[PDB]
RNA sequence: GCAACCAUUCAAAUAUGUAUGCUGGAGCAGCCCCCGAUUUGUGGGGUGAUUACAGC
RNA sequence: AUACAUAUUUGAAUGGUUGC
């Protein structure tokens, strides 16, 4: 239990997590700071008061110097206590306090309650089981210390109480990931996009994997048009919705609304930002797909220019230029006027369509529809508008079947002569949503069937009061301009007869990736029905956007293909590489490509008979498992000599300092020499090594 | 042929926090209808607005 | 009830280990 209690091959566990320490700190000697710092990067909020930050600032020197000193201890069968001991005074000791009481008070704000306390660093001067595994996270990735802390827990009675443990006491610890420079998410959008394509889409899943729920289109051409073109940055939104350019969060959503997103690109004086909808990001990522993207953005970039001129001469413009310009302009230079009889009949019949509508579907609508639509009608009938809070009370009453408790909120609308008696009265009738919904309609309908009359004007929004200077709607258009629908198509398609999903089928065929989507191609066409009918061309769109981000991923692929020099064989559901197979969906979040010189060693010694494709199932069961099991044996075996003791010498020194380190370095008759020392000198173990 | 343990992926359920209204402007954008059409069109209409909008 | 985030449980698919 006790820390003093790890002597001769007890303290392997604690051997391999140090000797990885210093295999890390000697790849990088700035772990200690760049780890207690990493998440406070992300935080508003100081994780540190200003004299811990001070005295982590200093600390590397003093924290290598602790790292080498523990490994020494835990190295050796016996080493003087003395590193066991930090004062009250010691500067590791504060930083690790803290970091600590920071980390437990990160996991229990996010539970949603108390449940467990945390074991002590320290006891009295002396360093705990807890505070060694604590000081060694720093250092090491996760999967090191989940198998030193699952090693030397005393918690694991008590799955919960053992994760949160965990949790904290891994809180600082390095990413698996030997690439991540934290711009690995390359890999992730990877693995999202073949999953995403993986999925059938909805309306074919219904008719004929899982079902595809979400059109992920945007969110993945986003991501790939910053990836390919610096000069472009979408808006991400936060709820205070605001919309801001800021790239330090990478987790941040991005802003999409209604298949719109604000781009902006910074070229030549400086950025010029644009409201740009699905149409004309789909046209983008076509373009930039085959090399045009950064003419496609100049041309955007001169939209605004075109406006402007345009602005001054409307009247005279060329009736080309008349689709650049909303309503409000081209109406205030007598362009596109209608007689307000016109305007009257499009408005009415609209808002008795929509009526209609609603009337015809109560039963099929959900009861937030519902309840909108009654809350819409009592609403208009209001002297005073609801409140935020008046209408919420009125909605969570409608949501939860509370009828009774709807019908007194009217009760107290009419004491409060908010709504006549009329309005009240209608509802006492009624005993349900649906029935109340029912007469909604009703009263709505019978008011918008009257012969057109003033009051009807008014009520469907064609009543103005306040008067908004044209100067200052052309000032704020100006400042908020949008992308004509089809700008891009006429821009480099101009005398194209194809549309949309032909020019990028024609891509896919001559653009050089020989790629098309690996779903059956009857999930993009319903044969039994017309090929304008239902689903089928949003099945179409959809096989066509599919393409797009078949293209996408084989890019984002790229970047890992310029990384390291091994090929990628490249199947709907694997992975090879010189060679071993990654299934499930890519890889199934691994890695183990940035030791080629292990994972071969791994092959060569624990699967020496194997030739070809392997499986990664088998190269970690079979291979790094079979390593790990070995080194826990060669280690302790290697500690237990020491104690006893307190050609062969090379082999025995070399094979040691392999185990120690977690690598493969020594040759099969060099294990054997090794192996004879251990025998010769009473440690034995079922080495279980060399492999037949 | 079956069960248990570990790892990975998907679906479903539960709890907690936040949001949901009104007025004016905005329909270049998004969406829908009609008209064509191996399908998403700088073809015609709409859309009491869904809002990088201003206030209460 | 809808949207977003966090946490917990169950089932299904895949591989390995153990027992009969």
């Amino acid at each position: 239990l006790s820390i003093d209690e790890y002597q001769g091959a007890r303290k392997w566990c604690f051997t391999i997590a140090f000797n990885k320490a210093l295999v890390n700190r000697d790849k990088n000697d700035g772990l200690f700071v760049e780890s207690l710092l990493r998440h406070e990067k992300y935080s508003k909020h100081d994780w540190y008061d200003e004299d811990t930050r001070a005295l982590i600032k200093c600390s590397t020197q003093a924290a290598n110097a602790k790292a080498e000193a523990l490994a020494n201890y835990f190295s050796a069968y016996r080493h003087s206590p003395g590193c066991l001991t930090f004062t009250a005074e010691d500067e590791l000791r504060t930083i690790m306090e803290r970091a600590y009481e920071r980390a437990i008070f990160e996991c229990r704000r996010r539970e949603t309650e108390v449940i467990i306390e945390f074991p002590s660093l320290f006891e009295g001067d002396r360093i705990t089981t807890a505070g060694v595994v604590f000081f060694v996270s720093f250092f090491v990735e996760r999967r090191v210390l989940d198998r030193l802390y699952g090693a030397v827990s005393g918690l694991k009675k008590n799955e919960g109480q053992y994760k949160l443990t965990r949790k904290a006491l891994s809180m600082y610890c390095l990413k698996d990931s030997r690439f991540t420079k934290a711009w690995d998410k390359r890999v992730l959008l990877f693995r999202d996009i073949l999953a995403q394509l993986g999925r059938i889409p909805a309306e074919a899943y219904e008719y004929y994997n899982p079902k595809r729920h979400k059109d992920k289109f945007i969110e993945f051409a986003l991501h790939y048009l910053e990836a390919q073109h610096s000069e472009i940055c979408f808006g991400r939104r936060h709820i205070v919705v605001v919309v801001d350019f800021s790239k330090k969060d990478e987790d941040q959503s991005y802003y999409i609304s209604k298949n719109n997103v604000i781009v902006r690109i910074d070229k030549n004086a400086g950025p010029r930002s644009y409201r740009m909808g699905l149409n004309e990001l789909k046209y983008l990522v076509l373009l930039s797909l085959q090399g045009k993207g950064d003419d496609a953005i100049a041309k955007l970039y001169r939209y605004r220019q075109h406006v402007e001129n345009i602005l001054d001469v409307v009247k005279v413009t060329d009736k080309d230029n008349h689709v650049f310009l909303p309503r409000f302009v081209l109406e205030q230079h007598g362009i596109g006027r209608k007689a307000f009889k016109q305007r009257i009949d499009g408005r009415v019949k609209h808002v008795r369509g929509v009526w209609e509508k609603k009337k015809a579907a109560t039963n099929e609508m959900t009861l937030h529809e519902k309840a909108r639509d009654i809350l819409q009608y009592v609403n208009e009938n209001c002297t005073r508008s609801f409140n935020p809070g008046e209408y919420n009370r009125l909605l969570v009453c409608l949501v939860g079947k509370d009828v009774e408790n709807f019908q007194a909120g009217l009760k107290r609308l009419q004491l409060a002569e908010r709504i006549d008696g009329r309005v009240y009265s209608i509802f006492a009738q009624t005993s349900t949503i649906n029935e109340m919904h029912q007469v909604v309609c009703d009263q709505i309908l019978n008011r918008l069937c009257r012969i057109g009359d003033q009051k009807l004007y008014d009520y469907v929004g064609l009543g103005k009061k306040d008067e908004i200077d044209y100067k200052q709607k052309v000032a704020w258009f100006k400042e908020h301009i949008s992308i004509r629908r089809g700008f891009l198509r006429k821009k480099f398609w101009y005398d194209s007869k194809k549309g949309f999903a032909k020019l990028v089928e024609e891509h896919l065929e001559s653009g050089g990736g020989q790629r098309d989507v690996g779903l059956d191609k009857k999930y993009y066409h319903i044969d039994a029905i017309g090929r304008f009918e239902g689903a089928n061309p949003a099945l179409y769109e959809t096989l066509a956007r599919d393409r797009l981000c078949l293209m996408m991923a084989q890019y984002f692929l790229g970047s890992v293909r310029k990384e390291l020099g091994n090929k990628i064989v490249w199947s709907n559901d694997s992975i090879e590489l010189p060679s071993i197979v990654f299934s499930v969906s890519d890889y199934g979040k691994l890695y183990v490509l940035d030791d080629a010189e292990f994972l071969g060693r791994i092959c060569e010694y624990f699967m020496p008979h194997e030739k070809g494709k392997i499986r990664y199932h088998t190269v970690y069961e079979k291979g790094f498992r079979a390593y790990n099991d070995l080194q826990k044996k060669c280690v302790e075996a290697v500690l237990a000599f020491e104690e006893k003791v307190v050609a062969e010498k090379t082999a025995v020194n070399k094979v040691a300092r392999a185990f120690f380190a977690h690598h493969l370095k020594f040759v099969i008759d060099e294990f054997g020499l090794f192996s004879d020392v251990m025998k010769k000198y009473g440690i034995e173990k079922e080495w279980k090594f060399p492999v037949k």
